[PDB]
């Protein structure tokens, strides 16, 4: 009798499972506990003590073997032994399981599928499970995965996918095919969702949404009607936050939506706030200041009610409801090189920081990007001196990233010819300025060298660039805090978009502009070589 608890879901710890041995007398009932502790020790992605446990197994009942080989054909799959596994899977009778045993058959199946990138076989594993389910978060889980299956199969097949008669996966496929049709025109996708609750009204997924879709089905669209600045204007970082001003206020045009200017070098960041509640403003853009945006995230309920778009980021920058950051950060600037280098075939490269907290802050922005497409962490070295990179080298004869003025980068090579000459290096906007790269004995120095900037100076022969390079003195800090500026125009319209919208992109002076877990405004950088006493884009 106590072998039919196999048939049912297994809902404890596999610690649980394992300690009642010492109380379990029969011999039967051991087994039992071994099994649904191999199968939970799978849900806890400990694959080899559910294999390991399996092999202290003893002698087994029917029930039993047949449970057995579902842990078995599962293990196989989490090790990617795919036609064993279903093999495995094609000897069991599909007849004598419990709808629980069903679900984990299937699930497995999945997994294979999956293995194999076969998305569609996949969800069609997925469906049957749920027709087994019972537990509404278990539901939910299968929901969950069923849609990431869909989002990352290949645009074409599920276009011209046939539903096969089968209901589910017709609501299913008409899912993801308007999720794809209308994800950059969020307003239409909603539509579109309500559409499809009414139109497949018994579907699993019109009672349990996936939770991706939860903030897409009665999005709407940002309604700006007033906007406040916060920028310093006046004593110091006035340039800052005029020429920062300039940006936006060029990209706003003709735009009716009233935007009140507030100085945060004549005012307070608090009083600010207090002020912009009490006119009615729901929308800010700023501050600009490290410090200032941290007297938000002293007290984050201040910009209870707001849409805030920050023009920086600090260590305390967090996960906060309606605030994003925007800024022209480093460490943006070293994710996309991890990104760069990592696609060019870079593997365990030297990274050179300044030992300054500056320097420290991008070399972590780095690393974790690193450990995402390398799995391992990179040489992060700070340097004093730019000859210090002598002795990064010395150590080991390979790519560079140095974050260094331009000549400092300029100085760096060229201890570094005599000891490794035909090095790729890497460096941030901070080895791009006018200066330099007007002349050619630089330009030439510094063939092969590549640099992240902002892809506003792709094109620097339209009027549209001509007009600015005259205006800011030939300065590229305050050509970029220009791009930011516009940017920001266009990043405050789109800001519910930016938070609800899964992957959203938008395509500004900065960069490809996009947004992560915490609102945090990533930055798909153009990437700028020296070829030949010419400056060519590579990539973006």
């Amino acid at each position: 009798n106590f072998t039919q608890t196999l048939q049912k879901d297994a809902n404890a710890s596999s610690e649980f499972y394992i300690n009642k041995l010492g109380q379990t007398q029969e011999l039967e009932d051991q087994q039992t506990y071994k099994l649904l502790a191999a199968r939970v020790l799978i849900r806890e992605n400990k694959v080899e003590q559910s294999a390991a446990l399996l092999r202290e197994l003893g002698e087994l009942n029917d029930a039993q073997k047949l449970d057995r080989a579902l842990i078995e054909a599962r293990i196989s799959a989490a090790k990617n032994a795919n036609e064993v596994a279903q093999n495995q899977l094609r000897a069991l009778d599909l007849n004598k399981l419990s709808p629980s045993q069903k679900s984990r058959y299937y699930e497995t199946l999945a997994i294979v599928a999956e293995n194999r990138k076969d998305m569609i076989e996949a969800v069609k594993a997925r469906i049957e499970m749920d027709k087994n389910l019972t537990d509404v978060q278990r539901h939910q889980d299968n929901i969950d995965k069923t849609w990431a299956l869909l989002r990352s199969a290949n645009t074409g097949v599920i276009n011209n996918a046939s539903d096969e008669g089968n209901a589910a996966l017709g609501g299913w496929l008409t899912l993801i095919k308007a999720y794809n049709d209308y994800i950059r025109q969020p307003v239409q996708l909603s539509q579109a969702l309500q559409s499809w609750k009414n139109a497949y009204p018994n579907h699993a997924a019109a009672t349990l949404f996936p939770k991706e879709l939860l903030t897409l089905l009665n999005f709407q669209q940002t309604n700006v009607s007033q906007i406040g600045l916060l920028l310093p204007l006046s004593g110091d970082g006035q340039i800052l936050g005029t020429t920062i001003q300039s940006g936006f206020n060029d990209a706003k045009g003709n735009s009716t939506i009233p935007v009140q200017v507030f100085d945060t070098s004549m005012n307070s960041v608090q009083d600010i706030i207090a002020q912009a509640k009490q006119a009615g403003i729901k929308t800010l853009v700023g501050p600009l200041l490290k410090q200032n945006l941290d007297v938000i995230l002293a007290d984050p309920a201040q910009i209870q009610g707001m849409d805030v778009l920050a023009l920086n980021a600090t260590p305390n920058s967090r996960a906060i409801p309606q605030l994003c950051y925007y800024g022209l950060s480093p460490e943006d600037e070293a994710e996309s090189a991890a990104n760069k280098m990592w696609n060019d075939g870079v593997r365990n490269p030297l990274v050179a920081m300044p030992q300054n907290d500056l320097g420290q802050r991008v070399g972590n922005a780095f690393n974790v990007r690193w450990q995402q497409l390398a799995g391992t962490d990179a040489n992060i070295r700070y340097y004093n001196l730019p000859a210090d990179v002598t002795y990064f080298v010395q150590e080991n004869n390979t790519a560079l990233y140095a974050v260094a003025s331009p000549t400092e980068l300029a100085e760096m090579k060229g201890y570094l010819t005599n000891i490794v000459p035909n090095l790729a290096i890497y460096a941030s906007s901070r080895a791009s300025a006018s200066a330099t790269n007007t002349n050619t004995d630089f330009i030439a120095q510094m063939n092969g060298v590549q640099f992240s900037d902002i892809p506003f100076f792709k094109d620097t022969n339209s009027p549209q660039y001509q007009k600015l390079a005259k205006s800011t003195g030939g300065e590229y800090q305050l050509m970029r805090l220009y791009a930011m500026g516009a940017d920001a125009w266009l990043l405050i319209n789109q800001f519910n978009e930016l938070r609800q919208v899964p992957g959203y992109r938008l395509s500004g002076l900065t960069g490809i502009l996009s947004a992560d877990t915490n609102c945090n405004v990533e930055r798909d950088m153009t990437w700028y070589q020296y070829q030949d006493g010419a400056i060519v884009p590579v990539a973006n």
